[PDB]
């Protein structure tokens, strides 16, 4: 079986660390950071890696039971799995599957409904993935709400997110921070099972991201939030599993209308992406481009210059 | 080329009509309504149809800018395309992409930021499709939320669903109604362009429909919500773009494990599925069963018994 990308043009796709479409690509430096998001992660030949799941709206989203924390606005989930079966905290997987992989406020709603007569509740709340009750890995996390009497215990509870919250005496843009990993055990214990860091090792290359601006919702957050791989990328491979046949796979990037190539990037086999170029760029693309595989060759390949 | 159906498995779907997951498959009888959904529409060799788009995260969502209505907690917007291009009323389209095809109260959050220097912004926001002030077609909507001062003029707005109330001493799960369009125009004028309503068209064939179960966010709400076609499946036929060679492509519902054949089902080339059963009913299915292509069919033929 012949590998492929999809034919989706980057606007017809989306984000896998955040449920909202792509919308621009990105290239830049990212020494002064590590590189290790855990949604967004698959192998060219479909195997899944760190918190990655197939479902572009279960990004983010959380189900479960809740208990009111009492004297305040906020409850504790007791994390289910996403289709409402038991979770399994010994499964060799980060977290679990959907979970954020990135330090900031995340607001959206929480919705409840009562499976005795079908009634229904929904507050506006936020969950902090830096704070010391973010502890998804042991199957239980902490959010704030706009009630401190609403939620009933023993009915499922999902949260939707929504978009980014920024806090505090903090410059403006000091949270989120899309590449500081949670502990996904809070204080208890370190981080298992992880997806690997990722950097470009050729001269003159760097990580290409699929870009989105998340929704902020209060303050002054920053709302850059970059993939390694589209969603339906991860769904594609997923589905195919085509055998890699060297470690990287070229792409091209073409303009159906010319047929002309804008630009030429390495996939990895791992399931990232780098271009010949050096510094911060928005690469400026036709709203009809997309990226075309053409051939396997070796990391030692060398890219035209973008 | 050949036609060809994906192999994920019904719950790593999307449902079409909203973004949520897919949790089942159920077929009955629907000769008492009329199934017309605008969402989630596409031919088989791959042209999209109503308001159907792309993605599954811009499903139910608004854009635009927005103007406060004084004397009250609701503004009005005015829409934007998905990609913040200027809508065209006169597109041959019954409404702008994406749009809601139902009637009832959808519940979520309106978030706002001020280019200029980046501050944001998020309130609840409901908006009811069934209202005289709904007018999509027209390139306006109005919503009701807990603001009357906080949204400014002249940027950037979101609408980001989350699910559907229902309110008054009226009946129960009276609302929402899945399969009674909204009045894109309101009461100026009728609905155009749509996608043709659906209908087994054999003895003993019924629709079989791709089903979730929406958060309900007050109330008693009716919360079903079926589509034709899982979102992934758009997606495939958009890119793959398979021609058609009879009115009816027939697919098999397999078991990975064993092999076997569960039950087949009928695609047909405008765009749905039937199977032969009589009477409601909730497929019971293996969590790990997919769809398959084998042949395309003539009108004549007889599915073997779901
Ligand atoms: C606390 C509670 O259950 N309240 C009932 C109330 O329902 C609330 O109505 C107010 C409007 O004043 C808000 O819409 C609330 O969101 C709503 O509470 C929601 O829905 C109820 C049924 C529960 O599921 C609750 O968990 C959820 O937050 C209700 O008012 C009636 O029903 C509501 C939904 C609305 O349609 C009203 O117009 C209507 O009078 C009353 C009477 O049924 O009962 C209260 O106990």
């Amino acid at each position: 079986k012949p590998f492929t990308v999809p034919i989706l043009t980057v606007e017809e796709m989306t984000n896998s660390r955040f449920p909202i479409p792509l919308e621009k690509l990105f290239t830049g430096p990212s020494g002064a950071f590590v590189v290790q998001p855990q949604n967004g992660r698959c192998t060219t030949d479909g195997v899944l890696l760190g918190t990655t799941q197939l479902s572009p709206v279960n990004i983010c989203t959380f189900r479960g039971d809740v208990t009111h924390i009492a004297g305040t606005h906020n409850y504790t989930m007791n994390l289910a799995s996403q289709n409402w079966n038991n979770y399994d905290p010994t499964e060799e997987i980060p977290a679990p599957l959907g979970t954020p992989d990135f330090v900031g406020r995340i607001q959206g709603m929480l919705t409840q409904t009562t499976r005795g007569d079908g009634s229904t509740r929904g507050h506006k709340a936020t969950v902090s993935t830096g704070d010391v009750h973010f502890t998804p890995k042991l199957g239980s996390i902490q959010f704030n709400t706009d009630t401190n009497n609403d939620f009933e215990t023993g009915q499922n509870t999902k949260f939707t997110p929504v978009g980014v919250v920024q806090d505090g005496n903090g410059a403006h843009q000091n949270e989120p921070q899309q590449w500081v990993l949670p502990s996904y055990s809070g204080r208890t214990g370190h981080n298992v099972h992880l997806a690997p860091a990722v950097a470009p090792t050729f001269p003159g290359e760097q990580l290409l991201f699929f870009r989105s601006t998340m929704p902020g919702c209060s303050g002054y957050p920053n709302m850059n939030l970059d993939c390694l791989l589209p969603q339906e990328w991860v769904q594609h491979f997923y589905q195919e599993a085509a055998p890699a046949q060297s470690d990287v796979a070229l792409l091209r990037f073409v303009n159906p209308d010319t047929g002309r190539v804008l630009f030429e990037c390495k996939l990895h086999k791992s399931g990232y992406v780098t271009v010949a170029h050096t510094g911060q760029h928005d690469l400026v693309i036709p709203p009809n481009g997309y990226f075309r595989f053409d051939s396997w060759v070796n990391q030692f390949y060398t890219l035209a210059p973008m």
